């Protein structure tokens, strides 16, 4: 196989030997192209027993080239309402654009992402939430 | 005189008489185009002992129109650090975009950003700051 697809086989060996972070579960792995899994916050926050579903979309590229990471907001689903994550699911987060490196993982993603919404005081959307979703692409990145 | 600039003169008219609410003081209004505040919030706040200057540009059609609004962040001076309010001055806030009325006023708008900046829990910058920063126009509408 690859090199990218053989890193994340190894991502997923370690999800299965290590498990998840509490609060983080994985859904679907059925390929090396998308990854789905649940986020719970805990501890106290604006979330309190709520779980979105996180996806991850891999390129060849991948793990030099960061993942391309949303909530989903298909089939009823709806992204939590953050200053840092958009209607239509997109996310504003440094670990998915200047700050990625190859040296963090999908887990990593997955932890940084439930402590910024745990780091939430008040639930508001982005600033230009509807001018960015009328005119986003498929791709977040 | 035009329509506009008598609607502003008796916004000026009623500041002179009974004044600006506190935290707020008109600095300048020199003509019917642009007028500066500064804004303080009061008491336990994330802004404390900080006054921001506060710019208003009228066109020729307020108050139908709504004031073009921003802060100031020439000569040393830097936007209050919030996350409708951007690094360049520029403020998202709806009483500046479709919620404004030709009912409402100048100090009704300071007013607005002054209880924005007193409900705020965590200095932190839009989502967008920077993307939105290098492609921003002089004017914010």
């Amino acid at each position: 196989g690859s090199v990218s697809a053989r890193r994340l086989a190894k991502e997923l060996r370690e999800i299965q030997s290590e498990g998840c972070p509490v609060g983080i579960t994985l859904v679907d792995a059925s390929d090396f192209s998308k990854w789905l899994f649940t986020i719970e916050v805990m501890g106290n926050s604006q979330y309190q027993g709520e779980a979105y579903t996180l996806q991850f979309r891999f390129d060849a590229q991948y793990p030099i080239s960061s993942p391309a990471v949303q909530f989903v907001v298909t089939d009823g689903k709806e992204a939590p309402v953050h200053p840092h994550v958009y209607s239509n699911g997109h996310i504003c987060a440094s670990i998915l654009g200047s700050e990625w490196s190859p040296v963090l993982s999908v887990i990593a993603v997955c932890v940084t992402l439930q402590s910024m919404l745990a780091s939430c005081k008040k639930k508001e959307r982005p600033a230009d939430n509807d001018r960015y979703v009328r005119t986003a692409p498929d791709n977040p990145k």
